[PDB]
């Protein structure tokens, strides 16, 4: 329940494709194998996109460095059925009109590959004033290294009430604003070069609404 | 050396004759009181500002301490006037010769930057990041005295290792704003979340990148 902070630097994933620089920021609307979901039994967050977290160091509420923390009880990342990565701290933002983000601290204990049939950029137009979501022009395929460390995120509109964990199991589509954040970095081209600071919980905890 | 500044960004409603009047434009020409940060001879352009909210300072252990002291020497200036002092500075030596340059301005005077030619970023699918395309028109800023603004600037310009760089030039289109830390100021900014960016209490630059 307490706030602990995660800063990290973020690292744009290389995509494996035939096309353009292969370190390019990607999400993911269909996937055709090694189906990338966080989830809690039944209820799952479907995961759009990815970025490595590199160099992180944890602080507490009042900003005093803490051990990493142990893993959130009971929820799972999955690539497919498979159990692939332990979850350490959860990042939800209660936004307008149900807007709903999502981002997992992953810690790989296997490896992955997500393989994406439709994929997802974001982009902004001279109308836009935040990241609007666009198609592909083609899929890719993600390689998720084990004992790294990944943040994973979710993007969708859900419902409940303040202090209730949201899920947000649906494909992330195009034309859907994805809110300003602490994590809008993680969006664009990151060369592990900089670091930004997100509240995180170590539960199923979200944030104070809008934020 | 390295301060953090901990801070809630907010978007300035600008006043035009369109749209939301709290939208995130950058400047190209301003027409009357031109916003600029100096030092003797040289000055910085500064392209795009917002407003600085809740702001908590720590040193580089993370240690929380007070407000800086103003950095010597250096001013915001609207036109020829002083209208604000300089807290920290941020600058950031990216790939080939860009730029990116953010002052922590605590403004002694209000100003009301007059803008004619205006800039919004854009995002194609190919682009990684965000890119400085021409608004349609013109605006307003209103920047009140005492409130803390960060005041930024995108360029190319020259400068050896760890030397404190210029952009005094306006900003124009086409042009490619890598990301960083400051590019959450780049979006619609509701005063709802807090990011965290590596400050120096002098005109020292950050690390080459
Ligand atoms: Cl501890
Ligand atoms: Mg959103």
């Amino acid at each position: 329940e307490d706030t602990i902070y995660l800063r990290f630097k973020p690292d744009t994933l290389s995509v494996v494709s035939n096309f353009q620089p292969a370190k390019r920021p990607m999400l993911a609307k269909t996937y055709s194998g090694d189906t990338l979901t966080v989830g809690q039994g039944n209820n799952k967050t479907a995961i759009h996109t990815v970025v490595r977290i590199s160099d992180p160091t944890w602080f507490s509420a009042d900003w005093d460095p803490i051990s990493t923390p142990q893993p959130i009880a009971e929820i799972y990342c999955k690539a497919g059925t498979t159990t692939v990565g332990d979850i350490l701290a959860a990042y939800q933002v209660h936004g307008l009109g149900n807007h709903t983000t999502t981002a997992y601290v992953v810690r790989m204990t296997a490896g992955a590959n997500p393989q994406v049939s439709a994929g997802i950029v974001t982009n902004k137009g001279t109308n836009d004033y935040d990241l609007k979501t666009a198609n592909s022009n083609a899929g890719f395929s993600w390689n998720l290294g084990s004992g790294t460390w990944y943040l994973m995120m979710s993007f969708g509109d859900a419902l409940g009430s303040l202090g209730t964990w949201r899920w947000t199991p649906n494909e992330l589509s195009a034309n859907y604003t994805i809110y300003n954040c602490e994590i809008i970095p993680c969006l664009l081209l990151a060369n592990d070069d900089f670091h930004i600071v997100i509240p995180t919980k170590n539960a199923l905890v979200p944030l104070v609404a809008r934020e």
